[PDB]
């Protein structure tokens, strides 16, 4: 595994993955409901053209991520074994720079990992599934597969990540995780 820091584009968040090598293909970051930084991100009004399936139907980013909590605690059991809120906030993706959404989403647990996780809808398919019905970005980091038809999890060859383009997956896992120490930002883990 490895842990990395995501800065907020406006604060740390730091993720858990075991697919490290994927981080150039992370499209938006998904926090637990119950997450304590959550109440520090959300932003004051949405963005304007903020797409209506990220909101909750809520006015402003914090009504919908209160009605968010309040209606998952009506879930039991049986629906616990794809739904969010955009915090009207974005991080930065570490190995690119780009601006990311931030989400919090009930599919990740809050006492778990670090309550956060990178998503890369390429190669994740729980995060490929949330990326189509929110509309998120699908990006292709691992050739090996089709994204188009669903998450390539399998091993392959880096494209579209810069400076780790034709390694295989352990090779990246192992040069992101080298840039990271380098950057001070991240760390390999059990
Ligand atoms: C299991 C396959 O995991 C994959 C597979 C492919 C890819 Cl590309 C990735 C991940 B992985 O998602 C995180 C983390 O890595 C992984 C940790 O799962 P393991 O059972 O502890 O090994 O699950 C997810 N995770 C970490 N903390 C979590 C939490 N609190 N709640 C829910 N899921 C969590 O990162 C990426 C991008 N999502």
């Amino acid at each position: 595994g490895a842990v990395a820091l995501f800065s907020a584009r406006a604060v740390d968040i730091e993720v858990f993955t075991t697919r490290p090598d994927t981080l150039f293909g992370a499209t938006y970051l998904v926090l637990a409901p119950e997450h304590d930084l959550v109440d520090e991100l959300v932003a004051a009004s949405w963005p304007a053209g903020v797409n209506p399936l990220w909101t909750y139907g809520g006015g402003t980013p914090g009504e919908a991520i209160a009605a968010y909590r309040r209606a998952i605690a009506a879930k039991s059991d049986l629906e616990r074994q794809k739904t969010g809120v955009f915090l009207g906030s974005y991080a930065i993706n570490p190995a690119n720079g780009e601006p990311v959404p931030i989400f919090i989403a009930d599919y990740v647990l809050a006492g778990y990992g670090t309550g956060a996780i990178m998503a890369v809808p390429g190669h994740d398919q729980r995060d490929w599934d949330f990326a189509r019905a929110f509309g998120l970005p699908i990006v292709e980091v691992i050739a090996g597969g089709n994204i188009s038809e669903s998450a390539y999890t399998g091993d392959g060859i880096l494209v579209n990540s810069d400076y780790l383009n034709g390694m295989s997956v352990p090779a990246a896992k192992r040069a992101i995780v080298d840039r990271l120490e380098s950057a001070g930002r991240g760390r390999a883990r059990i």
